[PDB]
């Protein structure tokens, strides 16, 4: 009914995403090669990204089958795209750390 059509395969590509997202978390076990600055940041990324996308599906199916006493519905749309953009702006910050981190245990200046 109200989770049939696009709803329904839409939750199960969510579901299987967090069913990934936890096989990786049971993954990561400790960091040194673990901890992947360039494939560990992009594959979560790509994980919130997706599921970003699945939660915005949802939502908009959900609202233009009910009506919302608000103009511009794709707000929402925005407001995933600022998540993500925060995200990554986040990794980013803590790659630019550790590399920092590790340039200053291997001696170069400060300034
Ligand atoms: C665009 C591809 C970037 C690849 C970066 C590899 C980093 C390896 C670091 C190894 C440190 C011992």
């Amino acid at each position: 009914a109200e989770l049939f059509t696009n709803n329904a395969l839409n939750l199960v590509i969510i579901f299987g995403s967090c069913a990934a997202l936890i096989l990786m978390s049971f993954w990561f076990r400790r960091g040194n090669r673990k901890r992947k600055g360039f494939l560990f940041h992009a594959v979560q990324f790509l994980i919130y990204t997706i599921i970003i996308s699945a939660v915005g599906s949802i939502i908009n199916y959900v609202i233009e089958n009910y009506k919302l006493k608000f103009i511009t519905p794709g707000v929402i749309d925005f407001i995933c795209t600022s998540l993500i953009a925060v995200i990554l702006t986040i990794k980013l910050f803590l790659l630019i750390n550790q590399f920092e981190k590790q340039q200053a245990a291997k001696g170069r200046d400060i300034t």
